[PDB]
């Protein structure tokens, strides 16, 4: 066990890796309260641990999801909302089609991409971040 | 005003932040006694609540800020000193925290803080720079 101390100190040495863009900032910043989807989709993409199920394609801000019910699955036990899977994900991922946040690639699986004003909003530029993330 | 990156642009945490002392206790949701320590271990709070300088003595200068402070940070609203108070009178059921008699609004921690943060009372004093009271 240790002491307090010790737990500080072995987290501040082992966790490293914080996401650039963490949904809860960005909803204290748009003042939209309550996390949304788009906010937890960028917050996942700012943050290299996850590269492994969702990641930038390198070009602007378009991104692909390499295992969509990972980010499912994290989007549900993060909302404190089980009840949410890949499909009650879905719902959403049109809504931003309609409300033009997100749109999908045509012909591509799983590779969506933001077509709002990121850089307007983020202040960081595409090219930007894929450098900080080492993006390939 | 101002992009997300100028955003973050706008002191540092302090020593035993609740949060992460619930997640170390595994006490899951945070505790009244760690939100204390938070509290006291914070220097931009010794307006309203602050350490004696006696061991793990501390007094509530503004005890109705504190109360009002849990409220924000458990989202109960109607919080004041009085719901406060039933958690202190708790606290000196199950040996946590002490009422000092004599005094009013100074209390004491009588479990082994020491123990379990890993640091001592003089540590503490020293990094947020505690000068003891008079009496």
């Amino acid at each position: 066990k240790g002491t307090f101390k010790d737990y500080v100190r072995d987290r501040a040495d082992l966790n490293k890796d914080k996401p650039v863009i963490p949904a809860a900032a960005l909803a204290g910043y748009t003042g939209s309260g309550p996390i949304q989807l788009w906010q937890f989709l960028l917050e996942l993409l700012t943050d290299k641990s996850c590269q492994s199920f969702i990641s930038w394609t390198g070009d602007g801000w378009e991104f692909k999801l390499s295992d969509p019910d990972e980010v499912a699955r994290r989007w549900g036990k993060r909302k404190n909302k089980p009840k949410m899977n890949y499909e009650k994900l879905s719902r959403g991922l049109r809504y931003y089609y309609d409300k033009n946040i997100i749109h999908k690639t045509a012909g591509k699986r799983y590779v969506y991409r933001f077509v709002c004003d990121l850089q307007s909003l983020l202040g960081y530029t595409p090219e930007e971040l894929h450098a900080m993330l080492d993006v390939k």
